[PDB]
């Protein structure tokens, strides 16, 4: 930690090359409209919120780098990849409606956006897919997210496919952010691949939402402690211009002593005081600092501003942090919260009408106006010639990319549509379709398998002597190996998926992975990614509760599934075959990055579990990209039922079924379904279709279509809800689940396939219960399967276990 | 950084105090039985798994604790708190046995649970109530977990509820796992809150899983480098004793500097070879550092060892952490990871019986034997007489609190239950429960209330001027305020929640915050939470996907429900009223802390909407508790219908209601359902008792002991799933189920339940559409209400939107 002075003596401060004077101009019809937009929005009553006090004390900040850092997107790249701060939106808007990007109707739909021509509250490319790019309003996200999109750019021009070296990543934060986990947890890998082309902005206002960050501390010298200690260059802007004399006629260094000494919640005081109050509390502490100020006026006191707030001590740290090379730089911007606003956190905006003298006069200020700036006007000309020498305005994004990629056909996968002679696993399945794809002309550069620490779990080791591993194993190692950092992995996932948007080119990410540790543990950043529109596939190897058997209950996955059915845009699939495994990913690939550009990703879980892989069916293609196909029947002449399974538990109702039939005469039709959740969908979309077409003869749920009446039982290694949530559209009368519900536990794969009832012996049990239930065999018959079978009807409910 | 060589200097270290030659005995003895078990296990075939050489690296480290450091729990505290590594369990479990609180035959079932005397894999105290007490395996969860855990107990002290002076919180962590950012992300706090009962003890063998954490840096130091800079007090334990010859008499300096400068990826080649090779590669850099060892041997080179490996190095930073104040200790620890195992990292196993010098033959050796230490021994008696000098043995666990609560009745909360003066939410509502429970003497200072920043937004800014604000505002403050940190607010809300465990002292925690950042941002928390058999209430404020109107996209939650479901033991509700909310909370106080001590937390979604807050029907409590209670009838003579509805959509329901009496003459059965997912666990549980005893009398889901067989339709603010789970249990026909699926978007609460297909009109629709379809209307009835209500029959599916 250095002095509590800024990082870059005036000496070192290049000349500002900007019109100070015309960008406050510019500048202050910026903060008048978004503080107008704001204002309109709350006028309507509607509880519709939005932030201004925070966009007041960033401005500047922003203002410097659209006029002289940020590149937009151009013909070479994507321009810089800019982490707006989420809620500073509304200055967005305000700025981009004075380019004439957006219009005054968009602006006064601002958080009204369910009719068509409004504005997001905050950066949601799925919301706004022309405008924003990286969603940043969830805290901690943002900073982690920035920085291995600065690592997957670097990765881009190491492994040949993209000069990204004009490209700089700006993740703009805030101090109480910082505290997230997630803001700080993964700055030293910054340092580790010397990522020069990422720099974080702080905005330390010293304040979060309702407090300051450290009222008795310095957030500031934390940040730059642990920063510096993490290897980073920091530069610290902490006063204005008006302060260098000051601090150049401090020749005892007390100045810089009471700067030093004085905490957080001491200065944000000053704050709300006054150029007196200042000089006695604040300069008042030694004569020597009470001396400094003893020929100044209270006004001129009063006039002493953070630095934050001051365009030449801003452009420096900025210049400063473009020049730096072998690691990335955190710029800590000291500003005032709510800067301006007095009153603030119709008086009140006759209060920043003057306070930043805005063009509006007292006739038309009742009508809250917005200010454009005239063609031909210097504003006008000004803010133009400034973002076209930027290469254009941002933010902007575009949907599709415009390459046309030679997809594998499905015919290439060809092998794994066979029986396979050795028993496997569909997470072997999976590999093997990687390396299907890695012989592809046309995409086999652009995949990228992605591993948190273990490859050899999944199965991974032989593709490191194929492609090697990314390691600037060198620079153009293909694989990215991100330690045991599953957060880290899914931005690395997040960034290769979105590739296609921001660089305009198409990169097709596989991040394989211990299921558990994914929609459970990086939640979040799942449902920031659909908000990304990412178009990828994320691997959960070693799922299903019962068979990752040994790990037990912090590992064994019997939920997944339901957490990732909660994203609208992720596509869920639960093979129980290698064939299945390679249509589902041929189909995505297809889907995603083919013609159709579909916004989706997908989510396959796979298993360490080797059995019999079968051939596939022969057209049952479309039944597996559905959910479900029928996969035999078996002929029984006392009864008869329909047996679904999934994952790894569908061997086990196939085998049920034979003891069905064997033992019992019963029949079945025994389904794989690939996915219940796509399944529930398809029910949902055609339940709502009928519901809202009265007149129209009602649609059929695809599950309806493929199954019959007959009593059915469903066994998968997931809770019950995954396989119930189809209930509705299962067009028989009694459709029992059996599921994983409870905590995992370690032992064998069979102990815990009866622990959990999901095996043959309780597929056959279920199964009697409904025949027995229908009169169609006697209730004494499955009491005797119960006791036959070992099953202890009595013991607790694996769910309470 | 400093130098790459031991923190505590020889001249500095005090005499250890163990009888090193008989600790040695009993480390061997235990290295030895943990590898038994091991090797027994994987002889079984049953893929069970379990980890050798990790503890192996750590094996001396965890000795001297447990010889001279580790506290056991005791009469006046829980004794010093360790968060065990996951995987070096196996020695945990070999020392156990030594220590006579295991038998052979459970070692013998080590990673075989489910019929009982076996043991987990990994620390699960759901699995082992009265063993293990922080699970740990979920890799970046223990660090934090820790943190957390000394600030609760610094609280407890400062709170005068517990001296809680004379316990540590010891937190054994990989190198590797250092890099989840979860690791390293909130250690400042340890440094704001001066947490000198806090010891981060890293393993830095310099290895992960599949390769080393950073082959072309040093580990050690960017540790060093980043804890150093966020205020912690660092310790390197580098180099074993005969490093200290060596480093005397080097006056030029460069033996540290060739340590210095070699990377993490030489010195672990040098591991793999021998005495001659690391001469020549190491010492063989210099001229000087070749002379060093020029006199000896290349045994006694290779002898050199790794400062986590030498009792005496390890003694004194130990010791010297305990004497740290003002701020927590970071201990590195360096050590060989596959240490003695050597070529393998049953006879081969004689190797290592070889080093270590372990008492068997190799002729009973592929018997894998345990070693057991005879009453009366040397080793027996020094290994008790070290425990019962640090108060017992650990790990050890307590199931229940001792003490008995005088909790607040129903009636307490009386004012809940009577109709609201004026529109109130159900965040209100919680806030005014908590006052009622801050009245009652025995629990009032038990509670704790957290919030991360944000507490106006959840009218908390109240209790502020009542019980004040942790800030050892002042040490007695009762609000634990985090910040903009959500897993270390979950993660003090567990130290909370599980110190009627851990420190026999109940305290009841209450953390609110915005619901979309709860179980989808620190979801795999909330797991552990569950396996730590937390008691406590999560509240999802500004909960529903319609309610938290502008936010938008991410932060408008209509799916935490649905995550939530996916635990065992935490028990959801989405109340509608104030009095429900009441009920619920005061039942769960009783359940949790209550003489009936259920291991269960629960999840309450709350609003930030107001509106008419009813008086309790007379005798709804239980229904209130079970999930579902009739609200009323009303009349109809043209058909019968069942609404139900949660959260805020149920007056929406209930709008609907009246309009389907007043404009259709359709009457209706209107319910209140306050636990989607605890009436379908019922309906789950009664199907599965009934299909486990197919001649004894069926149980009827409490659900269908209060539904009909009238057509029915539900709506909630969640996705559709959230009500159609319990579509297997409701006693009707048909059942249409309305939600909020698909990404949310800024708007009013009006157009955004319009647009999610969600409020009265749509359920107005639903209804008519099943009477329709049953020939008791026109379907141009139905066809004329969509026109009516203006809804878009061909707009897209919300979900895809
Ligand atoms: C994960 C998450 N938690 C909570 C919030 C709610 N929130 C909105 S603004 C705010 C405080 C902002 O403080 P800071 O990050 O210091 O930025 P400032 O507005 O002061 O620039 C919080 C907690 C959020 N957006 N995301
Ligand atoms: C969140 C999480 N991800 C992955 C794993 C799987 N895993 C088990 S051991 C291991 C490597 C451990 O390395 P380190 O933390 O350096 O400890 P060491 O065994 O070397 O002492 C990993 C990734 C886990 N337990 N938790
Ligand atoms: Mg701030
Ligand atoms: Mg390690």
């Amino acid at each position: 930690i250095s002095n509590y002075i800024n990082t870059i003596p005036v000496e070192e401060q290049p000349e500002y090359p900007g019109n100070l004077e015309l960008e406050r101009r510019i500048r202050s019809a910026i903060r008048w409209n978004a503080i107008m937009t704001v204002l309109r929005a709350s006028k309507k009553d509607l509880e519709l919120g939005g932030h201004m006090a925070s966009f007041q004390s960033s401005a500047t900040i922003y203002d410097v780098c659209f006029n002289h850092f940020f590149r937009a997107r151009n013909e070479q790249d994507g321009g810089d990849l800019v982490y707006f701060q989420g809620h500073i939106s509304p200055g967005v808007y305000a700025r981009a409606f004075l380019e004439g990007r957006l219009t005054q109707e968009q602006l006064d739909n601002f958080r009204q956006e369910v009719h068509g021509n409004g504005l997001s509250s905050y950066p949601h490319p799925k919301l706004m897919p022309e405008f924003w790019q990286f969603p940043t309003v969830s805290m901690g996200l943002g900073p982690i997210g920035a920085i291995y999109q600065a690592k997957f750019l670097k990765y881009l021009e190491h492994r040949g496919l993209k000069d990204t070296s004009k490209q700089t990543v700006y993740a703009f934060l805030g101090d109480g952010e910082m505290d997230e986990p997630e803001s700080k947890g993964a700055i030293t890998i910054a340092t580790r691949e010397k990522l020069d082309n990422l720099v974080f902005v702080i905005n330390c206002n010293l304040q979060r939402l309702d407090g300051p960050v450290t009222g008795n501390g310095k957030i500031i010298n934390e940040l730059e402690g642990i920063f510096e200690g993490a290897g980073w260059n920091v530069i610290k802007v902490m006063w204005g211009s008006r302060w260098d004399e000051l601090l150049r006629k401090d020749t005892s260094g007390k100045l810089i002593q009471l700067m030093n000494e004085t905490v957080d919640g001491d200065y944000q005081t000053f704050k709300s005081k006054d150029g007196a109050y200042v000089r006695e509390h604040f300069f008042g502490k030694y004569p020597e600092t009470a001396a400094l100020v003893a020929d100044w006026t209270d006004e001129q006191i009063w006039a002493l501003n953070r630095g934050g707030h001051d365009p030449k001590k801003i452009y420096a740290a900025f210049k400063k942090a473009q020049e730096t090379k072998g690691k990335a730089t955190v710029i800590l911007a000291h500003t005032i919260k709510g800067y301006g606003m007095g009153d603030a956190a119709m008086d009140g905006v006759r209060h920043i009408r003057d306070r930043f003298n805005v063009p509006v006069s007292d006739a038309d200020i009742e009508k809250l106006p917005y200010i454009t700036f005239p063609e031909g006007s210097e504003e006008h000309t000004y803010l133009h010639a400034q973002r076209q020498k930027l290469h254009g305005y941002l933010p902007s994004r575009q949907p599709n990319f415009t390459e046309k990629l030679e997809l594998p056909s499905l015919q290439d996968f060809g092998a794994l549509l066979e029986e396979q002679s050795k028993e496997i696993s569909t997470t072997i399945a999976f590999v093997r379709a990687l390396n299907v794809m890695l012989k592809n002309k046309s995409i086999k550069d652009r995949l990228v398998p992605i591993i948190a620490d273990e490859a050899r779990t999944f199965g991974m080791e032989g593709l490191f002597r194929q492609i090697g591993i990314y390691s600037p194993e060198d620079e153009k190692g293909q694989i990215l190996q991100e330690g045991i950092n599953e957060l880290g992995a899914g931005c690395s996932w997040l960034a290769a998926a979105t590739s296609y948007s921001t660089n305009n080119l198409p990169m097709i990410p596989f991040y394989i992975y211990y299921s558990m540790f994914g929609f459970q543990r990086i939640g979040d950043l799942c449902w920031a990614a659909g908000d990304q529109q990412a178009r990828g596939f994320l691997i959960g190897g070693t799922s299903g509760r019962t068979t990752l058997n040994g790990e037990g209950l912090q590992h064994e996955d019997g939920h997944s599934h339901i957490q990732s059915l909660t994203i609208p845009n992720c596509i869920s699939y639960d093979p129980a075959y290698a064939y299945e495994v390679a249509v589902i990913m041929h189909d995505g690939l297809e889907r995603m990055y083919g013609e159709k550009q579909e916004n989706v990703y997908y989510y396959i879980t796979t298993l360490n579990e080797n059995y019999h892989m079968p051939a596939m069916p022969e057209g049952a293609e479309e039944g597996i990209r559905k959910g479900i196909y029928k996969l035999e029947t078996i002929e029984g002449s006392k009864g008869k039922v329909q047996l679904l399974g999934s994952g790894s538990i569908l061997r086990h109702v196939r085998e049920a079924a034979e003891i069905l039939a064997k033992d019992y005469g019963v029949g079945s039709d025994v389904y794989s379904v690939t996915s219940f959740t796509e399944l529930a969908r398809d029910g949902q979309d055609c339940e709502r279709w009928n519901m809202l077409h009265p007149l129209e003869t009602p649609r059929v749920p695809y599950i309806a279509q493929v199954m019959n009446d007959a009593p059915a039982v469903a066994s998968t290694d997931y809770m019950k809800l995954f396989a119930e949530q189809v209930r509705t559209y299962v067009p028989a009368d009694d459709y029992r689940v059996l599921g994983t519900d409870g905590f995992g536990r370690s032992d064998s794969r069979e102990n815990l396939r009866h622990h959990f009832e999901v095996d043959a012996s309780y597929v056959v049990v279920a199964a009697l219960g409904e025949l027995a239930k229908r009169g169609e065999i006697d209730k004494k018959v499955v009491a005797d399967a119960i006791a036959k079978f070992n099953i202890d009807a009595d013991k607790v409910n694996p769910r309470l276990a």
